[PDB]
């Protein structure tokens, strides 16, 4: 146990609170039991001393306890993708679940619904479009119930937090496999090393140069990959693959990606697809993922797959 | 001008926020236009990253505007008493003022008002009492009115904060000599060097090692001085002075004082009313101001002036 005044003492004096301690400290907050006023200073103390992988882990552990879960009882071949220009990372979500992985999303929720799904699914309908179509798309305010009990200090303190790097840790599918986007490049071997703490098997975190949180077309990405127990960081460019380099209608480019239009708009899904075909251990190499990825634009398999997805949310909210 | 939200990402960055920005952040703080959650952000950002000395200024600036200041006429051989077991500052304000000085002392309050003084006095009524009796007691609700805008975040912290600091440096009768005892030894040189700043003339700034914010009798006391536009630091010893080392009843034990009678009580006052009266100018040393404040305690005079103060305070709110 800890109390949150002796949470902001601690660092105050520039240490770090355990891990232990971090959990009994969020739960605190968490369940509301912590005023605005101790949570923004907390945060803060936080902040400028810089976050550690303890207190990360810790943190997240708790961000997983107050979210709801999703059972899905066919674990083969997950992947969790997650992030912080059209929605990138849901087109990919289809390509990926046609070449072969279960895919969670979290949330793009726009997209989905001006595309006919609906997105209000309760945790046990998400559970049920994974087994049926390998499309598991999370709407936020469902399964993160709680983040409300900050939303307003968060709002007013207007800087980033510890909070901000929280909720992609959550899973609350389980994968053992992740593909995660992040804001900032010290994120990137940060966020490996947490999800290793918090039992992750493969990830790749990823930030690319030109400010994108996700695999770019436009310069090089720096990748951070946690496999067999180990992290290794190191830097992809298009090029590597074969693909060029490349500097209302977010709904058009992402429907003629899967109709199989060729252009930068593609090759950026393909290349993201491919990356998370590699994590789900479907592919044997990010490359091999991409041929994979565009196999499946070709064969129109990836656009029959959001068929299926919609009409499987609208006839289970009936 | 600069935004709470600016300054508290300045502190993030680890970096300082400039005089000129501190005055109007502080000014915003203290008209009750910044939330309780944004001021303990930025309090805590200060904290952690430590406060420099223009920081402090400008954030003491603010706090002086805010004060109610006494408007004394005749600034001879001022000096402002400030600190933080009996109320040894109380006891040596009548023995500084029977030896010569003007004395300024906050508040304590406790002691003067079960000795027949009335504490409720305006600023107007310091300022005559001053001028009658050498001796001004501010009482801190009187004189720092706005301090109850951030009362209620400061207690909900619970923390240690910048404004721990900043209430010594009001200095509401502007006496351009201090004697100011601390709370932490690092705050020695700090205090003298924002005094410095805030264009003091002379201070003495003292720390007694066996945690005593005044000069200590049972262990050494590290002292800051001010004096001709420059600070110097050293350390002192009861021995120094020929006094010997020492280890409801609180009205008892100043009151014994004031009668002469010897002790360790008599001896810690001596030593602090003689220190009040060397940064006065009364006195030509530390040592020359203990000798002038035992002769004032022996001829009665320090008792005396203790009567016409509470005479004064009686007649003055009728």
């Amino acid at each position: 146990p800890i109390t949150p005044q002796q949470a902001l003492q601690r660092t105050i004096e520039h240490r770090e609170i355990f891990h232990d301690e971090m959990v009994d400290l969020m739960r605190q907050i968490m369940r509301g039991e912590v005023s605005d006023a101790m949570v923004s200073a907390i945060l803060t103390g936080l902040r400028v001393k810089k976050e550690t992988i303890g207190e990360i882990a810790g943190a997240a552990t708790v961000m997983r306890e107050f979210s709801r879960r999703v059972e899905v009882t066919d674990r083969r071949h997950m992947v969790d993708i997650v992030g912080t220009t059209f929605n990138i990372s849901t087109c990919a979500m289809f390509v990926a679940a046609a070449g072969g992985a279960k895919v969670a999303k979290h949330g793009s929720a726009d997209a989905l619904e001006a595309l006919g799904a609906v997105i209000e699914l309760q945790p046990e309908q998400v559970a049920a479009s994974l087994a049926q179509t390998g499309i598991g798309f999370m709407y936020a305010p469902v399964h993160h119930p709680a983040m409300k009990v900050v939303a307003p200090v968060r709002r007013e303190m207007g800087v980033r937090t510890i909070f901000n790097i929280l909720g992609p840790l959550t899973n609350p599918a389980g994968s053992p496999n992740i593909l995660m986007g992040v804001f900032h490049p010290d994120l990137v071997g940060i966020q490996a090393r947490v999800l290793q703490e918090l039992g992750a098997e493969r990830a790749l975190v990823v930030w690319g140069r030109d400010g994108m949180d996700e695999l770019s077309l436009g310069a090089g990405t720096l990748v951070g990959e946690l496999r067999d127990g180990q992290v290794h960081e190191y830097e992809v460019h298009p090029e590597d693959f074969g693909i060029a380099m490349s500097a209302a209608e977010s709904r058009a480019m992402l429907l003629q990606v899967l109709d199989n239009v060729p252009g930068p708009a593609l090759d950026i899904v393909a290349l993201n697809a491919g990356a998370a075909l590699y994590v789900a251990g479907v592919a044997d190499s990010i490359a091999d993922g991409i041929v994979r990825a565009r196999q499946v634009l070709a064969d129109g398999s990836a656009r029959a797959c959001l068929d299926a997805y919609v009409a499987f949310t609208q006839q289970a909210t009936a």
